[PDB]
Formats: structure tokens, sequence, C-alpha cells
């Protein structure tokens, strides 16, 4: 019995707009392969709903879901079955536009009407790569583009897959490029900084991951990076996350005890970015690495700068 | 499980996804405390626009109103009816023959006018007060939702009430009972089951219903009429049915009914000459009324031994 609660009438409508959604595709029977259409489609509800049901949605609102079957079919190849994840946007709300469900799985970005076009553009040939390389790739996954409408007012947002960990805690996150770059101090302040290429070098970071994944990595890479000038874009990065699995541990002890007065463990088929750190190395720590930022010098040129700086991260 | 909304019209496709949509929607509603004299002026909209998605069925543009949907769901409550299973009802498979009924007979859909939802609304308030007061023991149409489809820039409003007659057992002869020179046509009387009229049913000599029974629907139908004269209306009719056991001559035998599902059922007492009666008051959206009702209210009790 889903109420729809929550801090903004936006949220309470994408919650409401996603749980729509997904119960209408489920009488829509899956094709057997997509079709050129599926990727002008698009579906629009709009609502009036006079002294009824005002508690938490607005009485008026409009919900438009671009591509509903491309992006059903972009969920299925990533692993995401439609009820986990009308279930993470619904049960409670997303809390943060940059939102996050409030499981942490999914990350949903306000986005602009550029960069909705840029989606529709290069949808064609996304959807082709994720079947080529098996939904195996550091690019961001899709798994809905929506236009909201409230107050009369246009919201764009695109769903991701969360390239941080739904569970363990992030210590240290920077944003990497690989151009001739620093976090001001302004960011240096928050808890959580995001830090940058020159903050990357200038304390000498280095990811331990081991060979064998190194190697899957640096490989995934590739692909997608050339895929990415191939398409002509520009300016993507790469997010990098560390947990520090003993710091978490104490953490975790020092939260115990306030409340009453396993460590470095993930699910590699939920955090999806995840790679353990070898065996070897000097501290205990679990990184997530994905490429974010793919809709918004050159193209040819940075897949290449941009390429080489990652590869150099590792060891 | 996978719902299509396949039916003969593209009409009727809408009205499927509508009473799918606007009960889901209800089940994410709290079911109140007590009905508020906004529920009474209230309503849900929803209006659909899909480009080259979810064709196959259902038109790419339509509308779907429903009126009044927290008194209408309290209804279906006060009337003993779940709303899942209403739901299923309209939902699982197309309605068959406007005058429809749900795939499984249970419900009627009838397509209504502009001025009869007019006239509802008119009425609703104190319908609803009386169908709390007689504990939804009544013989008066049984509302259960009202709604307002848009295909093709087209409008058209519907009442589903509940099915008079079975939805299993064969009705075998019907009569339409008001009380003028009013009885079965030409062309009426030739079709496969025909609807006399009170002369017909007069001049068939047509009559046998337990003591208990006439006396108890008898109180039942005299308390309908004049609620429905104090409401100034008139020109409203007692759908009957009978169903002729042996004619229909694992399982379910002959006679037999779920009295829950068919609620205005009746079997022949011992006495009788075997049959299975379906009696109940039809078309009460229409504004002399005073002696339209006893006038009714007598030619009904001498139908009954
Ligand atoms: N089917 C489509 N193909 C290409 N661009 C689109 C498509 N639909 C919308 N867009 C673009 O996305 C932005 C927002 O579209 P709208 O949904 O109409 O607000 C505008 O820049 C549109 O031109
Ligand atoms: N897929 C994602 N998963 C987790 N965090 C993200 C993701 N995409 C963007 N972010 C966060 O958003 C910030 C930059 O994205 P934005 O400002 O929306 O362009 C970074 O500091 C990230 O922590
Ligand atoms: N096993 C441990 N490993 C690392 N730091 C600890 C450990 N136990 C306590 N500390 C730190 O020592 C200080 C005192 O912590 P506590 O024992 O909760 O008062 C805090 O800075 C803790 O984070
Ligand atoms: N509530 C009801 N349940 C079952 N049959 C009905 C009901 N109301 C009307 N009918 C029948 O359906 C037809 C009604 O259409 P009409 O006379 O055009 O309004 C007649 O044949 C009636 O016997």
């Amino acid at each position: 019995v889903k109420l729809f609660r929550a801090s903004e009438p936006i949220l309470s409508v994408l919650m409401w707009g996603v749980n729509h959604t997904i119960n209408e595709l489920s009488n829509v029977p899956v094709p057997v392969m997509l079709m050129p259409d599926d990727f002008k489609a698009y579906s629009k509800i709009k609502v009036d709903n006079h002294l009824f049901n005002k508690e938490n949605l607005p009485s008026r609102f409009k919900f438009k879901e671009y591509c509903p079957m491309v992006f059903r079919n972009l969920r299925e190849r990533f692993g995401i079955d439609d009820q986990d994840y009308q279930n993470s946007v619904t049960r409670s709300a997303p809390i943060n536009r940059f939102l996050t469900t409030y499981d942490r799985r999914f990350v949903i970005k306000t986005v602009s009407s550029e960069d909705v076009a840029e989606m529709h553009n290069i949808l064609k040939k996304y959807h082709q790569f994720i079947v080529e390389c098996h939904g195996n790739t550091l690019l961001p996954q899709f798994l809905g583009m929506y236009r909201l409408t409230v107050d009369g007012v246009e919201t764009y947002m695109v769903v991701t897959r969360n390239v941080l960990s739904h569970r363990l805690t992030v210590h240290r996150k920077y944003d990497l490029k690989g151009s001739t770059r620093e976090a001001s101090d302004k960011e240096k302040a928050k808890d959580l900084p995001t830090f940058k290429d020159n903050d990357f070098l200038n304390e000498g970071q280095k990811l331990h991951v081991g060979e064998e994944s190194k190697k899957n990595f640096l490989e995934k890479l590739k692909r997608d990076v050339e895929f990415l000038a191939q398409l002509k874009i520009m300016d993507y990065s790469l997010l990098v996350g560390i947990h520090d699995v003993d710091r978490a541990e104490q953490e975790e002890m020092e939260v115990e005890e306030r409340a009453e007065d396993g460590p470095g463990e993930f699910d590699p088929s939920v955090d999806v970015y995840a790679m353990k750190s070898h065996e070897s190395s000097p501290k205990k720590e679990v990184y997530f690495m994905a490429i974010i930022d793919i809709l918004t010098v050159n193209p040819e040129q940075y897949s290449k700068r941009f390429n080489e700086f990652m590869s150099n991260i590792l060891t």
C-alpha cells in the first residue's frame, strides 16, 4: 500500500511515474527483438485528480517516459529485474537534483533538454554496444529517462546504476578525466569531498587490484572509450571511490556502541563496479570505478588521454 | 497474468484499462473513517498519449474519467463486493453483449447519457445514505462505478451495476413490469429471449414464492419505492427472470446457486407447479410519482403467492 510520501511533490510524482510505467510495461509482452520505432517511442500520462487522492501527490501533474521498450530491455541486459527497480524507487522516497533511491542501488540525475536529445541520438548505438559486450562495460548503465511536469514546470531525469556500493561506505572519492585540474577549498570542506586529477597524483594514490583484474578493467575501459570517441563524445570522467575495510569495521563498532546505550565483502551482482584490493595491498580496501558523464582538445584525443591516465592508476 | 486489453471495440479496451488503472490507484488510497461532502464532488481524470507504444489493443490516445471514486469504492464495500474481484471481472476478459456484462456475467455495463450522470450526482448522497441505513439490503440497482471514456474525441458515459439475473443459471423467460397499454411488441416477441410486460404477464396468468420471501421481499420493495418516490423519481421497472430447472436437463446440479453471488435469486416453494426466480428494481436515473409508487407496489404484490 504505497503512499508516495516525499519531501517534494516532484519526488512523489517520480515515485508515482516509475510505479505506473513499470506496471503498465508488465502488461506489454516482451519482444523477440526491439524495433526502430521503439527508439522514437514514448508514453505520456496526464493526471487531474479533483478533490481526490491529494494527501501526497499534486492534483495535477504529467509523466513522460522516453523509449520505454528500449529501457526495459536495457534493464534486462544489465540484470535488473523490473520489480526490483520499481521497488527501489517506490517503497520509500529517493533521498539526496542528485538523488539516490532509499536503498542506494539507483542514481537519479536531473538533466537538461539537451542531455535528453543527446540520449536519443546515441541511443541506437548504445543499445547495440551493450548487446555485443553482454552488459560488460564501465559506461553508465541507463535504466530510464523521464520528463516530469509539476506546477507547469518540466523536469528531465535519467536513472542509472549507482557506481558506488549500495552498502559499503565510501571514505574517499575522485573525479578523473586526464587533462592539464583540482578540487576547490569549498569542496575540500565537505565531509566526503570530490577530489580531482592533481589531487590524485599529488598524494601518490594507487589502487592495488591484482593483475587478473587490472586487465579485465583496462580492456573494458578500452572498448568503452573507443566507443565514446567513435560517438564524438567528450568531457566524461572516471568516478573513483575508495572504501577502507578496516576503518569501516571500526565505524560499525562505534555505531553499535552508540545504539546499545562481513568486512570487505560485496555482491558483485549488485556492487557491479567493485574490486577487492590485491592480497599484497598496504591497506585492505574496496574500489568502485566506472565511467560517468557521457551526455553533457577533442574526441579522438580525449579517448587516448583519458585512457592512459586510468591505466596508470592501477597496480 | 498479463492483462492485454483485447476487446471487440477499442472503447471496451479503454474501459478495461480504466477500471484496472483506477482500482489499482485506489488500493494505495486509505479507506477513510467516513465519506466527506467533497467525495461527492470529486473525480479522477487521466489522459493517455502513447506514441509508438503499447498500441496493440489500446488507442494511443484516450481519456478516462471516474466519478466520486471514494463513494463508489464504499458502495462496492457496502454491497459485499471486493475491489479485486470487481477489477478481475472487468479486466480478465473483455465484456460481452449498449448493454454489456463482464465476461463472467456478474456485472452489467450500461451506456448512459450526460443527464443520467447528472441525475446520479443529483441522488448520490441520499442514495448512499439509504444504502447505509438499509444495511445494503435493498432491491434497488447497485451502483458499483460510473465512468466517462473519451475515445476519438467522443465521450461515452458508463454505469456498472450488479447483474439482476444469475451469472450462471440460464434465464428461460423474463418480464419488465411497471404498471397503460404496454406489452411485448410484434418484432420483440420474435427474439430468442423476449421481454414481456405487465399485460403479457397478467394475460399469461403467470404467478410461487415461500410466504417468508413474499413477506420480506415486499417489505423490501415498499421501503425502496417510498425512497424512489421521496426522490421524485419514476418510470422504473421491475426486472423479473424465470429459470426452469428441468428444461436445463464435477458439476453444479439443477437449480443450484450461490446466494451470495446471485443476490436476487429465489427458489420456488414446494407447492409450485420448479423454478428459480430473479427479481430487483432497475432504471432509476430519470426525474404522479407518489402514485406511481403505489401503482407499482401493488401490481407487484399480486404476482406472489
Ligand atoms: N524521439 C526523439 N528523437 C530525438 N530527440 C528528441 C526525441 N524526443 C525528444 N527529443 C529531444 O529531447 C528534448 C526534450 O524533448 P521533449 O520531450 O519534447 O521535452 C528536446 O531537445 C527534443 O528535441
Ligand atoms: N552513477 C553514479 N553513481 C554514484 N554517484 C554518481 C554517479 N554519477 C554521478 N555521481 C556523483 O555525482 C557527482 C558528479 O555528477 P554530477 O554533478 O551530477 O554531474 C560525483 O561527485 C559523484 O559522486
Ligand atoms: N580497534 C581500533 N582500531 C582503530 N581505531 C580505534 C580502535 N579502537 C578505538 N579506536 C579509536 O580510538 C579512539 C577512541 O575510541 P573509543 O574506544 O570508541 O573511545 C577513536 O578515535 C577511535 O576511532
Ligand atoms: N441491473 C441489471 N441486471 C441485469 N440485466 C439488466 C439490468 N438492467 C437492465 N437489464 C436488462 O438489460 C436491458 C436494459 O436495456 P435498456 O432497456 O435499453 O436500458 C434489458 O433487456 C433489461 O432486461
